[PDB]
């Protein structure tokens, strides 16, 4: 019931923070189930009343707590070199100790949850969860999917633009952030119930199609410039930093972090 859904959120809240960069939106399992198809491979196997929170990563995350946790293992590990060396993925290491941070406390107000990433999958390489529908269906971001701006005798998008195993694929717009954040995770609660609960709709962000399209082919065609991300218009972004981290491979990923850690000053 819903005082004790709002305690649950409000734990998440205390431990994953706006400051820190995390945002977290309640919805039903049914909703999403709704919206992927309750017979599709995606469905999700729980009563449709059962409790979920989407929890988001805004430009803080990164900018912010990601940058002292990164200050903080390097003086453990004694040098940026060593921390290179042994942390290979510096990102999820991250989120992974906040998450349990978190869920040490969780785990006393609600004992029986489940945790789903973004990057999650079963071994056939499906996503266990898939974030933009989520994220739609719980208002917090409006999702833009190819297959709802189709024209008639209208070849869009272009066929074969793109790498192997690469497909045109949608994009969220946070009514605050554009798309300068990130879905995180899901948290599921399989003994708390919610029926009453109504998840606010996501707030339109492009209402011309032709805008949509356009960013929808800055997304998939130039995602290494974060044009993508300012539709919308956001005053609150991703910083310089940040977008050249994440618009690069991973491998090539740990020299833009240098600056934190090795630097007597900024100028
Ligand atoms: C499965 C199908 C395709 N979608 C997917 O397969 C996406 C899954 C996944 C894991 C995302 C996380 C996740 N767990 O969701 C993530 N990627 Co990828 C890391 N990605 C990849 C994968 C392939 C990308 C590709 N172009 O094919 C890569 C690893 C290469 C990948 C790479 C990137 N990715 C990137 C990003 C940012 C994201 N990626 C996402 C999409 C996500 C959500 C991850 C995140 N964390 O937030 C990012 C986008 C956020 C946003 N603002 O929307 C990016 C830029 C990362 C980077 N900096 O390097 C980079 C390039 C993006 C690009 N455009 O190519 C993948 C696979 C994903 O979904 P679908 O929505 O089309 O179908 C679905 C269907 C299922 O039955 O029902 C639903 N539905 C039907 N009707 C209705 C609805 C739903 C609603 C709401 C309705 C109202 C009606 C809905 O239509």
């Amino acid at each position: 019931e819903m005082s004790h859904a709002e305690s649950i959120k409000r734990v998440v809240d205390q431990k994953l923070s706006s400051h820190e960069g995390f945002e977290s939106h309640m919805f039903k399992i049914g909703s999403y189930n709704e919206a992927v198809g309750e017979s599709s491979p995606f469905a999700l196997p729980y009563d449709d009343s059962t409790m979920a929170l989407l929890i988001l990563s805004t430009p803080d995350m990164f900018d912010v707590a990601f940058r002292k946790w990164v200050v903080q293992k390097t003086m453990d590990f004694g040098s940026f070199d060593e921390v290179c060396e042994m942390v290979s993925s510096p990102i999820q290491s991250f989120l992974e100790d906040r998450l349990e941070i978190m869920s040490e406390k969780l785990r006393k107000v609600e004992e029986n949850f489940e945790i789903l990433h973004d990057y999650s999958m079963t071994p056939q390489r499906r996503p266990k969860i898939l974030m933009q529908t989520c994220g739609h269906v719980a208002g917090a971001a409006f999702y833009y999917q190819p297959c709802h701006f189709q024209e008639d005798g209208v070849t869009w998008p272009p066929a074969g633009r793109m790498g192997p195993n690469l497909k045109f694929i949608g994009l969220s717009l946070h009514p605050i952030y554009g798309g300068h954040f990130a879905f995180r995770s899901v948290l599921i609660f399989p003994n708390v119930k919610i029926p009453e609960f109504c998840e606010k709709e996501p707030r339109p962000i492009l209402t011309a199609s032709e805008d949509v399209r356009t960013a929808l082919e800055k997304f998939n065609y130039n995602w290494k410039d974060s044009g993508f991300r300012d539709f919308g218009n956001p005053t609150r972004r991703y910083s310089t930093t940040q977008m050249e981290f994440f618009g690069r491979p991973v491998a090539e990923r740990w020299e833009v972090l240098r600056p934190w850690v090795e630097n007597l000053y900024f100028q």
